[PDB]
């Protein structure tokens, strides 16, 4: 088959040497890197010049856009030449997709469910406050911090399938009649389903889904790979069934997002006061070990 974009070994800028391929889903492929300048290891994101579809300009654009925020990398470099472009930023640890993988049953506790939700939750109002949508908000795009001072946090890893919602000065902006769905099936909204342009609301139904997935350990449209199939599920499911094993107030979360559309700013308040009151009910803490720890 094709070659990794880069050979490992090679020095990139006269910087960041290439030390070995550490991904290679979505649209091009990451890869650990040594920083000579500070003499660090970071991540380093490449896509061949040639592909037909390239995201690393949103990368790039969504990553400066939220420097200073929480639950993102630091922004480290980047660059295009006639082979390849690249940006680079700071690495971070375990990803969220395998650490459910390791759990017994594919489940975390309501503790760890709750802590990273709001993590999550917190990283989606981030990225809507600057005037984009995520788009792609599943488990492998967010990952623990490496570090004694990092690995309680959580951060939203890639953009490369963001979208400006915004112009002007923060007006909405007018949405297309057909916008070409290209995130994951399982985690996909109604809307993405039906090819409809994607809303504030939309990563907030992946928000959903994913804390569904981690308290039960699955979606109920698991085993269908036809994307219409599961669209068609998605649109006729009875979504309160969701709520049996999520602490009570999510049927506050889940009543909210039902009644947004594109043109309706979710109420992040009312959400985070969700997950706030629920990690209160349960007595959850924050230095209270997370699943993968003990
Ligand atoms: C399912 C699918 C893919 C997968 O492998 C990943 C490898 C690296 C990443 N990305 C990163 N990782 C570590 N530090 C990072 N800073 C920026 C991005 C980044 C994400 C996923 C894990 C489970």
């Amino acid at each position: 088959e094709q070659p990794d974009i880069l050979s490992v070994g090679i020095l990139v800028k006269e910087r960041w040497k290439v030390l070995r391929k550490i991904g290679g889903g979505g649209f091009g492929e990451i890869y650990d890197a040594l920083d000579m300048l500070t003499r660090e290891n970071v991540a380093l994101k490449v896509e061949s010049a040639q592909q037909p579809k390239q995201v690393l300009k949103m990368e790039v654009a969504v990553l400066k856009k939220l420097q200073g925020k929480d639950h993102v990398c630091r922004f480290i470099g980047c660059g295009r030449n006639d082979r390849f472009n690249y940006v680079v930023m700071q690495l971070q640890g375990r990803n969220l997709a395998d650490l459910r993988r390791s759990q017994s049953r594919g489940t975390f506790t309501i503790s760890t469910t709750l802590r990273l939700g709001r993590q999550i939750l917190e990283s989606i109002e981030s990225i809507h406050s600057v005037g984009f949508l995520h788009r792609d908000i599943k488990p492998s795009n967010f990952a623990m911090g490496r570090f004694p001072s990092t690995c309680r946090k959580c951060y939203m890893l890639d953009f490369g399938l963001a979208r400006q919602f915004t112009n002007s000065c923060g007006d909405v902006r007018p949405p297309r009649a057909v916008a070409g769905f290209r995130g994951t099936v399982r985690y996909a909204s109604i809307n993405a389903h039906r090819n409809r342009e994607m809303g504030r609301h939309d990563d907030l139904w992946s928000l959903f889904y994913m804390l569904v997935e981690f308290v039960v350990g699955q979606l109920p449209w698991r085993k269908i790979k036809d994307k219409e199939q599961v669209g068609s599920i998605k649109e006729r499911y009875d979504h309160r069934l969701m709520l049996k094993h999520l602490p009570p107030e999510f049927s506050i979360f889940l009543d909210h997002i039902s009644s947004l559309d594109y043109f309706t700013k979710p109420d992040y308040q009312l959400l985070t006061s969700v997950f706030d009151n629920s990690i209160k009910t349960f007595g959850v803490i924050e230095s209270d070990p997370f699943d993968w720890e003990k």
